[PDB]
């Protein structure tokens, strides 16, 4: 056995789990996976790109003791197979991008977008 | 096309990229993927569990302007197929765990462990 099979999930911090679900599911096209009370103070909620392995947990500041809050660079990079389409349709859907897709000096087109809380993702064409 | 196909990577903050590569590769069994000097100040380094899709970027505090430092809860959960063996082996390799694996009230066995910089992961048996 491998020590580690895969990354289950990474976490972002949001201000409202229900509103975040609406955004990730209806705007970004993810699917909800977890939505479970692990205890009375944690509603464990995750979303996943359709058909993908690794999930994103939609956490709250209250989950944590160190003051982590929504907004800023998430350190999460996302892949799309058609960045021109993603940019067009996500812009139509009201997503905030920094600029249109642009060629990076490692040979892939990319841009950045944010969720409603200001969490920023790097979006890269496969 | 999907708006978003999959999560490429999530980022942790380490103190020393070469020491962290040693840990993730030789202690945890990940494989190095990226190791690319994007600019004189940004060495983009990633690791992946063998065979898995989403990577972990081994970032530095210098990557960010917001004062983020190594250590604490990463928000990253990891799956193993044999937690007893992982716990045993990793313990032998000097990894710090909070407790031995135990049954969570959602019906899976899990524990927490730390990398050398104190970054904490939740480890769950598939």
């Amino acid at each position: 056995s491998l020590m580690i099979a895969y990354v289950h999930s990474a976490t972002i911090i949001v201000s409202d789990q229900e509103k975040a679900l609406d955004f990730y599911v209806n705007t970004l096209g993810f699917e909800k996976v977890f939505d479970n009370q692990l205890d009375p103070n944690m509603r464990f909620v995750t979303v996943v790109p359709p058909g993908a392995q690794t999930q994103v947990a939609l956490g709250l500041p209250s989950w944590y003791e160190d003051g982590r809050k929504p907004g800023g660079y998430t350190g999460i990079s996302l892949i799309t197979r058609d960045i021109d389409e993603a940019y067009k349709t996500l812009t139509e859907r009201g997503v905030t991008f920094t600029k249109p897709p642009e060629m990076m000096p490692w040979g892939q087109r990319a841009t950045w977008f944010s969720d409603p809380d200001g969490n920023q993702f790097f979006l890269v064409e496969e």
